[PDB]
């Protein structure tokens, strides 16, 4: 009974404010901790990590703490094209800086045979978004005389969607809200929902193990 | 106690907990089902009097069709009486779903109590009834496509307000959804529309779930909004 794990990664603020670094000393540690994250998801035998960096609302922050978290993603892809876990990201691309697209694209190409856990980024990516590019796709075909109306239906659906098969088993989301928000929404239809008031980057091999324990009590119960 | 200006305007229902209640109580299976009618009397008035303004209950799920023909055929009974008792009852009542799959009597029941009812002008009751989270997005997927062969739609007019135009669940989206039975997860309910909402979880049956649950529910969402 070991579950792909989604991930929301709630607390950085509020974590870095209550041991009084400035704001961006929380998000900086999104690297270390999925290094973290995968070495253990690994060990357990996990498959797939979905992890939400930036959602399509996150664009409303002020520009300064936006500039700076493209510049950590920068960072990020950076960082993992020789950590040897195969990364894939969702999400609109073209919306992101020069620089950011072509270090997704050469992460994304680099790691594409590395064998074993796949950690997927979500970034600049909402449930919406999903949905209405799987729909605008659709109707590309019907109009250009590839599919009719009636082969729509929940398989084809899923393979127009960026976030595929198979769906994640466990929604994992710290810092204590008990939402979504607007994440993985189609995807989540029938995930167990995990809700943490650990922070972020207080979110370690214990509370992981605690949240997989608590899946297969829950799967045993129904 | 609760704060009147923090009462959720749209609650999600699901209807978890019947088949063990009964269990539990010594009864047969069907005696769970049966509540539907008089819970659902119960939870509309203590709803009305809270300021709630809308309710989406899932009565049936597009996968409930995989019980057994006999437990099928009593449930679709059911929700005839259920559309005849509620008739009269003064809620607005709609229905979301696929209804051309279900008995044409309660078909046309469906068509007269939301036809009969479209003036009444408090609570808005909702009744998903053969209806899936898949199925929404699925049917208004499948509108707009028409739409599009038809020549009646500019592609790039294709965005998430159109989308919602032909979704079954309307905005306003739930604030809340209260699943019983203790499950956590939302079982292909109302996906589009859970994009913000607030999970609540509780142990309690359906059946025993009454003002007091209610309220817990509601009053916990007042300090999450202050919280967050």
């Amino acid at each position: 009974l070991i579950p792909h794990i989604a991930l929301i990664m709630d607390g950085n603020r509020r974590w870095a404010k209550a041991k009084g670094l400035e704001v961006y000393e929380g998000h900086k540690l999104i690297i270390p901790k999925l290094k973290e994250i995968c070495d253990i998801s690994s060990k357990l035998g996990i498959q797939v990590i979905t992890a939400f960096a930036f959602s399509t609302e996150n664009w409303k922050r002020s520009k300064e703490e936006v500039d700076f978290l493209m510049q950590l993603f920068e960072e990020f892809f950076n960082e993992f094209l020789r950590f040897g876990v195969r990364v894939s990201v969702i999400g609109c691309k073209s919306n992101l800086p020069m620089t950011l697209q072509k270090c997704i694209a050469l992460t994304e190409e680099t790691t594409k045979g590395n064998k074993g856990l796949h950690l997927v980024i979500a970034l600049n990516y909402g449930g919406y978004y999903d949905i209405l590019q799987a729909t605008k796709s659709i109707v590309n075909k019907a109009m250009n005389g590839l599919l009719d109306v009636e082969d729509i239906n929940k398989n084809l659906f899923e393979q127009e969607l960026e976030s595929k098969c198979p769906n994640p088993d466990l929604l994992i989301r710290t810092g204590g809200e008990q939402r979504v928000s607007n994440f993985l929404l189609w995807q989540l239809a029938y995930t167990e929902f995990y809700f943490t008031n650990t922070l972020f980057p207080d979110f370690g091999e214990k509370d992981l193990k605690k949240a997989i324990l608590n899946f297969q009590q829950r799967h045993r119960r129904f």
